[PDB]
């Protein structure tokens, strides 16, 4: 509804099912969500991990070329510009099939790519075969009055990954994901802790329903600094729209912690 | 009740109010709990942070001598031996008032002190004035068929501290605490995450009720590896008795995480 008195940031999360290896279909779905989010007053849309090709790691490695990834990336830059909305997507990275990782990028409302990040924590044997892990810490950048960061899926389950973002100043961590198998503890136990233990907000945008042999949980959610959901979806497709409104980060004895991991 | 088929470890947690600066009274309370726990078949009793002198950091620094700490320590070693129960307590450390920290020690059922640990993460200005922070990682040792570790209070709120224990092999992390001010997020959001994110069990033994100007929350709890409470108390004094029955620890990219804290 109308923009509320105490908020100058409205975000949207797209939760939907992707079709393996059908980028025209999946990117159309993102385009539809982007238009809808923009009409609803959202300034940014977060979309799920690997949505443009479906969550099919071994098929992506075997069948999706670099030129086909770049074509999807171009289309997504165009959707950000043409729908006038910042957009976070996740595709394979730009290198050859055996050299690339899983990435996330943020384009602003002008279509300018502000940040790119390569998933550091790959999940399971299929992802580890299909992709190269990232080696760089999460980026943190000013946008819309806050410091935003990016992580991908399994990364958020590691307190170290969220702490790395918060250490660089992050306030709002945006996380494309692909979580299947009724893993309730991730959004139900881990995200709230990641929010509280850093004093940050996180947004987690999942696939939902059957896709690529798996059953995605939905459960997309935005969690505030007190660990409470500001908004959440269940298992069905949806567009979640949320208005955003002793100290751990300074107290942590990071010079000792770094020697004890 | 009777020892159950699938469990060979029964632990107890003492939740009670301490009297500031009255060790005879507070150590009697521990003795009472130890006897009761042993009768109930528990093999170990966990007791709260600084219970023997009360949670009064500035008064401990100003008024409690090293010889008075050592006298309390001796009494607690004797309670472990004489009640035939392993005992985790927390007192000031053994040094002079301006050189010591807040510690936790574990004595076995023979009264042998197996481990000592000095709290690394001091909470607030009063503790930081009254005590010196620890510089060593948490200890991990075999006892009762598992790897046990110790942390104290605020330490457990840092994922890095629990990860440091789990990295050394910990399976069961025992935590004397003193949590006041209706801080629900600690036992309600952070402990479950610390358990899940490491695949461990944690035990958290609090004070309860008014003491030393503060109002302790109770809420003592044992959390299993799925993040669910195996047993819990509310705000009243009690003796909680619990029978104990992709992979984060190996997947974490600790060599990168250590550079990003």
């Amino acid at each position: 509804g109308l923009v509320p008195r105490g908020s100058h940031m409205r975000i949207a999360l797209m939760q939907h099912t992707a079709r393996p290896l059908d980028p025209q279909h999946n990117l159309d779905l993102i385009d539809d969500a982007a238009a809808r989010a923009s009409e609803q007053g959202a300034q940014l849309l977060l979309t799920p991990e690997l949505f443009g090709f479906g969550y099919v790691p071994s098929q992506i490695c075997a069948q999706v070329s670099a030129e086909q990834v770049d074509a999807a990336r171009s289309r997504l830059r165009g959707i950000a510009r043409d729908r006038g909305i910042a957009l976070v997507w996740s595709l394979p990275g730009p290198e050859g099939p055996e050299q690339r990782g899983i990435t996330a990028e943020l384009a602003d409302e002008h279509g300018e790519v502000l940040a790119s990040y390569q998933k550091v924590q790959l999940y399971g044997p299929e992802e580890k075969a299909a992709f190269v892990p990232g080696e760089q810490p999460p980026p943190v950048l000013s946008w819309g009055g806050r410091q935003l960061s990016l992580l991908v899926a399994y990364d958020v389950e590691f307190p170290e990954m969220v702490r790395a973002a918060a250490a660089r100043g992050a306030q709002l961590v945006l996380v494309p994901t692909a979580l299947a198998g009724d893993e309730t503890s991730v959004p139900g136990i881990l995200l709230p802790a990641r929010a509280v233990e850093n004093g940050i907000t996180l947004a987690y945008a999942n696939h939902c329903g059957p896709e690529g042999g798996l059953v995605f949980d939905g459960g997309s959610v935005v969690v505030g600094p007190a660990g409470q959901p500001l908004g959440e979806l269940g298992v069905e497709p949806g567009l979640l729209v949320v208005d955003l409104p002793a100290d751990y980060l300074q107290d942590r004895r990071a010079e000792l912690h770094r020697n004890w991991l």
